This record gives C-alpha cells, sequence and structure tokens, in this order.
C-alpha cells in the first residue's frame, strides 16, 4: 500500500524530481500536469517506476479544468495523504498581459488562483483521509513584490486589471505577486485548519534551481548561462534533484512536521534547513486575510 501525494506540474523541473524522490521513498504520485504527453515522455526518461504514479490532466488556468482534475482524482478511489502546490508559470519580458479562460491575468491565475481552488477542494480529501501524518506543501520565495491593498483583487481583476494592486502590467512583478501569495495561502491554510484538522500547512524555498524550464520565457542567452552565474558568482544554485529531493523531505520527512512554516537552505548554499514562521510579518496579518476572502471570490467560492 502506497500513500498518495497530488504534485502539480510534476512534467518537469521541481516537481518532475520531487516524483522521482518520493516514488523511490514508496509513495505514488498523482503527476497532475496540462501536457499529458510531456509528462508521459518525462517519467520514461527518468525511468520512475509505472507503479509509482499516474498522471492525470490539469490546467490550473481553467477554473473548470481544476474542479474537473478534482473530480478525476476522486475517481481514482485512493487516499490523499499530501498535496503540493508546485506548478507555475514565469514571464520575465511580456508585454502585454494574458487572460486565462475564467479572464483573469495569467500568472496570479496560474501560480495563486488555480492552486488556490485546488486547495480549497481537496481539502475535503486530506480531511477525510485516515493518514496522521497529512501536509500540504506549497513552493514559495527566498521589481520587488507589492500586492499595494489589493485594489486589483478588489475590483474583480479583470482585464484592464493586469495587477494586484491595480498598478499599470508588469510582468515579472506579476510572477513575484504570484509566489507572495502563495506564502499568505499558506499562512492563512494554517491559521484557519491546522488545530481543526491536524494538516500540515508548510512552504518552501529550496534554492535556486537555474536549470529548470521555469525561465523557458527568458532569452536564450540567460537560460545557457544562468546556472554557471548562480553556480561560480551566487553560489545560489541547487540541482534539479536536489530540489526534488528538498520536497519530498518536507512532504515525508518527520523533522518536517512542524506546520505553519518557511523552510528554506539559505540564499548561498553550504553542504541544514532554515525555520521561518509564516505569520512572521504581523503587518500583512489583515491582508492575508483579505486575500484569502477576494480569492475565494474570484475563483467561485
Ligand atoms: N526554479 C527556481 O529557481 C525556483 C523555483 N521555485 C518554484 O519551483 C516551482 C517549479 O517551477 P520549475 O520546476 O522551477 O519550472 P518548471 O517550468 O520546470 O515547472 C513548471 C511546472 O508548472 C507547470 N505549469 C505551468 N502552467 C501550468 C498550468 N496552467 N496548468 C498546469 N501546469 C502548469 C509546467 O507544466 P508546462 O510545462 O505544461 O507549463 C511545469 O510542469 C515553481 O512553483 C517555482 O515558483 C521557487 C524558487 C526558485
Amino acid at each position: 500500500p502506497r500513500p498518495t501525494v497530488i504534485i502539480t506540474g510534476a512534467s518537469s523541473g521541481v516537481g518532475l524530481y520531487a516524483t522521482k524522490a518520493l516514488a523511490n521513498r514508496g509513495w505514488h504520485v498523482i503527476m497532475a500536469c496540462r501536457n499529458l504527453e510531456k509528462a508521459e515522455q518525462a517519467a520514461k526518461n527518468l525511468q520512475i517506476p509505472p507503479e509509482a504514479y499516474t498522471i492525470l490532466h490539469l490546467d490550473l488556468s481553467s477554473l473548470a479544468s481544476v474542479r474537473g482534475f478534482v473530480e478525476s482524482f476522486r475517481a481514482l478511489n485512493r487516499p490523499l495523504r499530501a498535496l503540493v502546490c508546485n506548478a507555475a508559470v514565469y514571464y520575465p519580458l511580456l508585454k502585454e498581459p494574458i487572460y486565462s479562460v475564467d479572464g483573469y491575468e495569467i500568472t496570479v491565475a496560474t501560480n495563486h488562483l488555480g492552486h488556490f481552488l485546488l486547495i480549497n477542494l481537496l481539502l475535503e480529501d486530506l480531511k477525510n483521509s485516515p493518514e496522521s501524518d497529512k501536509r500540504l506543501v506549497i513552493l514559495g520565495t527566498v521589481a520587488p513584490p507589492d500586492l499595494g491593498n489589493l485594489e486589483g483583487f478588489e475590483k474583480g481583476f479583470k482585464k484592464p486589471i493586469a495587477m494586484i494592486n491595480g498598478k499599470p502590467f508588469k510582468s515579472g512583478k506579476a510572477y513575484k505577486d504570484s509566489k507572495l501569495c502563495n506564502m499568505l495561502t499558506a499562512r492563512e491554510l494554517h491559521r484557519r485548519f491546522h488545530e481543526s484538522t491536524g494538516i500540515v500547512f508548510n512552504s518552501l524555498y529550496p534554492g535556486c534551481v537555474a536549470d529548470t524550464p521555469l525561465f523557458r520565457h527568458h532569452f536564450p542567452l540567460f537560460q545557457k548561462l544562468f546556472p554557471l552565474f548562480q553556480k561560480k558568482i551566487t553560489g545560489g544554485y541547487v540541482s534539479q534533484e536536489l530540489a526534488g529531493e528538498r520536497v519530498a523531505m518536507v512532504v515525508a520527512d518527520p523533522e518536517f512536521r512542524q506546520s505553519g512554516v518557511h523552510w528554506s537552505w539559505g540564499n548561498r548554499q553550504k553542504e541544514k534547513a532554515f525555520v521561518q514562521e509564516l505569520s512572521a510579518e504581523a503587518s500583512d496579518e489583515q491582508k492575508a486575510r483579505r486575500l484569502w476572502e477576494l480569492s475565494e471570490k474570484l475563483v467561485g467560492l
């Protein structure tokens, strides 16, 4: 009997190597991906044992697809022990915003809003599971990110709104903004549900995984040289395998069962995890709650 874990965006990068590390630990991985062929080719190239994973379609940019995936997973009749919100898109140099089928700027829609709906639906499945060590793990972070007063969300977040704070569109900051929402969501998940469910709600920063397709929308020269830069200059480089293994630790290792925490190993890498409380910024306490409320409104809860 294999414990089940859902990993979004498992077809490459951190999610792919997290699938391999969890599979090697005896978990069964739900690879929730939007590109089924790309995901299947990725698992076979790594020779991940086929009995350790199953691939289901999930497009986080479509709220109907999120709801559809939840039904598809429930039809598996597999109790859920863990959910990893890993998928993301990064546009550093996108001039004009792209809007999802539901009408939302694609970076926030994919990175935050789709995950926000998935989390709220799958919370039922995590509650009902008989496992005692259940975890919800969110991939976080370490143009600075600024949500302002959530004016863009406060006003419905439809075009021409393209930023959470209502300011004009900046694709790179939109990514930073979306990962900030991931942290605040992990912070709200713990505050709202940990004492009453026993589920562990954590975020994690594995380091600079300079090799992943996250930089696919960057200049081709950037993708070629960023690993060497991160390796020989900043020292913040981490391999895809090490990042995947760190996700698996926070999901499965007993040393990481404390809830409401952000795990990291530093900006510059050595050769030991740091604990940071998610509610540390006490002045973001109300903005975190309103973000949650506005997100419930945007995804139709
Ligand atoms: N790379 C780094 O240095 C760091 C990364 N992170 C986080 O790591 C996580 C992994 O990203 P990484 O592995 O780096 O880059 P990848 O692009 O390799 O992982 C991105 C994943 O998200 C999936 N994805 C994107 N849009 C959607 C969508 N609409 N529906 C479903 N799946 C989607 C991609 O699938 P497709 O290929 O089909 O888009 C891919 O599987 C991200 O959350 C990122 O924020 C955090 C800190 C540092």
